[PDB]
């Protein structure tokens, strides 16, 4: 038993719900919080924006002192760092951004990284300005992630479309 509310079981380990993440995130204090990263970590707008405000810049603080120790991330890597007053840890996640032409492949390897972790809040990756089709993501997130995750779609519109058209 754990303390998500509200949700819609798609499958076995899959769930989802129409809700603000950083809203989601304040309440429940998940272990895990996935933010939909770039390489450079720069928390500049979509989640990874409104997640980096709510914690008053210090995810990109801290963001910024991790890639002047490491270089940037992998197009389908992640790092763990702090979640700050939202949760535990921060797992950002690097999806493939079609408005940079990346590779929509990728998408699989970066939900690999969930699987690392037993039970995770997260969005839907490369989804928003990411530029991917949100139902591919969600297809591919089912059909790859193994541990127990809780997507959070902050459009009332776009959740509806997915479960409605979810195979
Ligand atoms: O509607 C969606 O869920 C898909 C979109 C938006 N996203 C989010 N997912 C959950 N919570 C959110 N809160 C936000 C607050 C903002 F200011 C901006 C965006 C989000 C957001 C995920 C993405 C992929 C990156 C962008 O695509």
């Amino acid at each position: 038993v754990n303390s998500f509310s509200g949700y819609l079981k798609l499958t076995d380990n899959v769930y989802i719900k129409n809700a603000d993440i950083v809203e989601e995130a304040k309440k429940v204090k998940p272990t895990v919080v996935v933010n939909a990263a770039n390489v450079y970590l720069k928390h500049g707008g979509g989640v990874a924006g409104a997640l980096n405000k709510a914690t008053n810049n210090a995810m990109q603080v801290e963001s910024d002192d991790y890639i002047a120790t490491n270089g940037p991330l992998k197009v389908g890597g992640s790092c763990v760092l702090s979640g700050h007053n939202l949760a535990k840890h921060c797992l950002h996640v690097v999806g493939p951004n079609v408005n940079k032409g990346e590779d929509i492949q990728l998408l699989k390897s970066a939900y690999e990284n969930f699987n690392q972790h037993e039970v995770l809040l997260a969005p839907l990756l490369s989804a928003g300005i990411f530029g991917a089709d949100p139902i591919h993501s969600l297809r591919v997130c089912v059909d790859t992630v193994r541990t127990n995750v809780y997507l959070a779609v902050f459009d009332k519109n776009l959740y509806d479309k997915l479960v409605s058209s979810f195979l």
